[PDB]
This record gives C-alpha cells, structure tokens and sequence, in this order.
C-alpha cells in the first residue's frame, strides 16, 4: 500500500533501480527533491524508463498525458484497476509497483532514538498496543521494537523489546522469516503478532503519537520541525496514509454525472457526498466535519450553478468561502455563480440578490439573499467571502492574511442560529480548500479551550481526508496551516 513512493531518492536511482530489480511494467512515484510540488512516474517500459511528470500547484496532481487526480494512490489505483498513454499512440502500462524500503515515511520508525525516550514515551502517552521502530543501541545496523502491553505504575502494563537484527539488506526479528524491509516485518507482525512462551501476544496495533502537543508549546515545536528538515519528514509520513482511504466513489462516476465534475477524476467519497433532494440529486461535494461543520466542494460548472444553490438552500448555508480567482493560470477555476452588486439573477427555482459589496485588503464580501420562487417564500441572507490574495502557486507568505479573513467568516457564522455547514471552495476543492478548513478547527479549538489543551495537525487533516479525497495537497500548505496556527497563538498571548 503506496509502497511506490520512495520519498529519498534522486532521478538517477530511480532508473537504476527499474533496470536491476524491475520488469517492463514495473514503475514508482518519486518527488522532485527541491522543486515544490513536481512529482514524477518512473515506469519502464520497451527496456528503457519513463518519467511522466507530475505538478501540484497546490490545487490538484496534475499529470501530463493523463487527467488530474486528489492523491497519487488515487492517481495509481486509476490506471491500475482508465489507461495512460502518450501523444504518439504508444500506451504506458502501470503493472508492478516497485516497493521502497526507506521507512523514514513511516509513523512507527523514529531512528537514533534511545530505550530512555522509547520506554519514556511509551510509558507517558502510551497504550496498551502502542509501539516504535528505533535504531539499536548497541548494534549499529539493527532496530528495537519496543511494544506496550497490558491495560490502560500498578505493575499493569509493560513495554517489551525485541531485537531487529539487520544482516544481507534483510531484516528479520531474530528467527524466521527475513524481510526486503521493516514495513514489511512490522505489516507482517500486525497481521500475525508475536507470542511470548508464557502465554502473552506482542500485538502492534497502533503507532505511538509524537504529534500531539499542548496549543502554547507551538512556537517551540515548529522551531525543531523548520530545519532538520522536520516539515518534510512528518508531511511524507501524512502522505503515506492516504493508501488507506481508497473509499468508493460511485455516484461521481455515473454517466448521469460525467458532465457534473469539474475534473472527472476527482470525485467525492459515497459516505460523505452531499445529496439533493426535490429537482437528479448529485453535486461533487462532500461533509466536512470536527457544534460548526463544512461543506467543501469544487468550483462550479456552467451546468452544476442550479445544483450549487439547492445545496445552499436546502443545507441552509449562511456562509460561503470562496477562495480561488475566477481564471487562474489561463484556465477556468470557478464559474460566475453570484450576481453584480446591486442586481439580482435567478438560477432555476433560487434568486440570490446582491445587496453590498464591501471590498477588504485580502478578500471581498457580499451580502446575498437566498429564495426559492414560491409565494410565501422569504429571503435569508447569505453571506459570500471571496479571497482574492491567495497566490497562483503556492500559499501566502503572511498567515494573518488568511487570519484576518477566518475570524470575520467565523463571526458570521455565530450571526445566525439556524445556520448549516459552511461552503468552503476553490478550484477542484481539495487544495485551498482543505488547508482553509482544516486552519479554521484547529483555531476553533484554540478559541474554545485556550492555549492549554492538545493540538494534532497531522491527525486532523487525516481525518479531513476521510471524508474528502485530497484534503491540504502540498507540503508548502501543510507548513503553512502550523504557521497559522502558531500566528493565531501569537495574538491571544498579547
Ligand atoms: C521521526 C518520524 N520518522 C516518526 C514520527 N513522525 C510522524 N509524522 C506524521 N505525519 N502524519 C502523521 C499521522 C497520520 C494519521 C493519524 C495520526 Cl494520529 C498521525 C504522523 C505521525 O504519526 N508521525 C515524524 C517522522
């Protein structure tokens, strides 16, 4: 499972590794080391290698010659269960994924760390299945897998070590099996865990946390992750989660629903798609939730405004968040859906009527009012947040910029009782997007409880991506919501 990605390796490995140990047909995703947001897809093929390029502007993976997907698992998945093929006729056949060994992308795999913080973290934070890969103490080569046992200082638990001798490249336990790498020794004994002679089972089930951290011990956090650097280690280690939310997409595949997507592969998930009754009922978005919920979907078609303003209606949304220009990089992103200033439009059986404009610094806001066509209908005020300062690539060097813009949203939010869920938005509603929503709980959170209580951002973007494909896309974002969350702490300690 995306064991394709080798996240430490240069172009000129890569080559070499699908002409030793690869096949035609044989391909891995390798990133651009310092190129932001530049992938790349090895394939061999006729006894030579390929490399497809891979961009993420921050919005969506774009692959050259294919079609633009949420994730590269997705992008995976997509060719091997469509087909890619050149200009030039010649088709490209993604068959074997080339496994990576590096385990420095893994949650469980620390390195030179030591059985004083192994068994102090897995004595703190710890619990009963919580383990770790460390490199060995005393044996330069091998590996300690710490487990914790038992319960939840009464004798209760304990953490158990057992020795990874590491000899030939393999890495074996200290008896049986020898595997090609440590994610194959650790999935191997998840599956099947060790048994001790007297009777107790070394069962790994989940990895110990080292993400969590108390809201005012941000500043000092980001300072250890901001070079060695840190961002990238702990931003790959989120990338290799995605492979676990593969989640059916149906509804956004039906040929009632091919014109409806914005990009035909980035679909939203079945479990939380957002349905619309009267009227077909289909809209490429999905809910996003931590009470304040969301509603992320993509930049609307030409043919998918009626649909985008039954959602609003019938959700009772009071709040919009656009965060994209209407054309960037010489491309549609995001249809006109809203009226002039001082104008009124109707869009099927809604009438939204602009009432004031009101352009900020960063962004510009409009008040809407929102009705069906209908006698004893009356109008509810909906309140549109467009940001305008987002750059084209990338994200803003200035998070109170992006600051400044979510509190006023989520005043407005609190403005209304019988609000729903907020409608946050971009191009294909992954990229800013995700990054806007996931900023915005992690500072809900901060507001409610202070700065004395535990934030996870790692956790709560995996947690974001469950329920949409592709949540906060490039590293410079995931950076950038911990220089958020760090800025928002800034002002409340003055
Ligand atoms: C030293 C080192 N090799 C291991 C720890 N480390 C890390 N980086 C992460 N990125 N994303 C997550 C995550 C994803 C889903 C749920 C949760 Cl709770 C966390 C995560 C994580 O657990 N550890 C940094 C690199």
């Amino acid at each position: 499972s995306r064991r394709w990605f080798h996240p430490n390796i240069t172009g000129v490995e890569a080559e070499n590794l699908l002409l030793t140990r690869g096949v035609d047909g044989s391909f891995l995703a390798r990133p651009s080391k310092s190129n932001p947001g530049d992938f790349t897809l090895s394939v061999r093929r006729n006894g030579a290698v390929t490399h497809i390029k891979i961009q993420n502007t921050g919005d969506y993976y774009d692959l050259y010659g294919g079609e633009k997907f949420a994730t590269l698992a997705e992008l995976v998945q997509y060719y091997m269960e469509g087909q890619l093929k050149e200009k030039n006729g010649d088709v490209i056949e993604l068959k074997y994924p080339l496994n990576c060994a590096d385990p420095t992308s893994e949650r469980w795999f620390h390195g030179h760390l030591s059985g004083k913080e192994a068994e102090k973290l897995l004595t703190e934070k710890g619990k009963h299945g919580s383990f770790l890969v460390r490199e060995s103490q005393s044996h330069p080569g091998d590996f300690v897998l710490s487990v914790r046992t038992g319960d939840d200082n009464d004798g209760k638990s304990k953490v158990t070590h057992v020795m990874i001798r590491c000899q030939e490249l393999k890495y074996d336990v200290g008896g049986g099996e020898r595997f090609d790498s440590l994610t194959d020794l650790v999935e191997h004994y998840k599956k099947n865990p060790m048994v001790e002679t007297l009777g107790t089972v070394l069962q790994l089930k989940q990895p110990l946390n080292t993400t969590r951290i108390n809201a005012a011990e941000i500043e000092s956090r980001v300072r250890e992750l901001s070079k060695l650097q840190g961002f990238w280690e702990e931003f790959e280690t989120l990338q290799q989660q995605e492979c676990k939310l593969l989640y059916s997409r149906k509804e956004g595949q039906r040929q009632e629903n091919k014109n409806k997507n914005r990009y035909k592969n980035i679909l939203p998930f079945d479990h939380t798609r957002v349905v619309l009754h009267d009227g077909s009922d289909y809209i490429n978005a999905n809910i996003i939730m931590p009470k304040k919920s969301y509603i992320a979907t993509q930049g609307c078609l030409q043919n998918t405004v009626n649909d985008f303003w039954r959602m609003v209606f019938q959700e009772n949304s009071r709040v919009i968040v656009m965060t994209t220009k209407e054309v960037e990089r010489g491309k549609s992103k995001c249809v006109k859906y809203w009226p002039d200033e001082y104008a009124l439009k109707e869009y099927g059986v809604m009438r939204v009527r602009n009432v004031k404009e009101s352009a900020a610094h960063d962004y510009t806001l409009r008040e809407l009012k929102l009705s069906k066509v209908g006698q004893g209908n009356t109008e509810r005020t909906v309140w549109q947040y467009h940001f305008r300062t987002w750059p084209d690539h990338g994200v803003p060097s200035d998070p109170g910029g992006v600051l400044d813009f979510l509190e006023e949203v989520h005043h407005k939010q609190e403005s209304i009782m019988d609000a729903g869920p907020v409608v946050v938005h971009c191009s294909a509603g992954i990229g800013r997007t995700g990054t806007f929503i996931v900023i915005d709980i992690l500072i809900d959170i901060i507001r409610e409880k202070g700065v004395d209580c535990d934030i996870d951002v790692p956790k709560t973007i995996q947690m974001v991506r469950s329920q949409r494909s592709g949540m906060v896309q490039t590293e410079a974002q995931y950076r950038f919501i911990y220089m958020a969350v760090q800025h928002y702490i800034e002002t409340l300690q003055r």
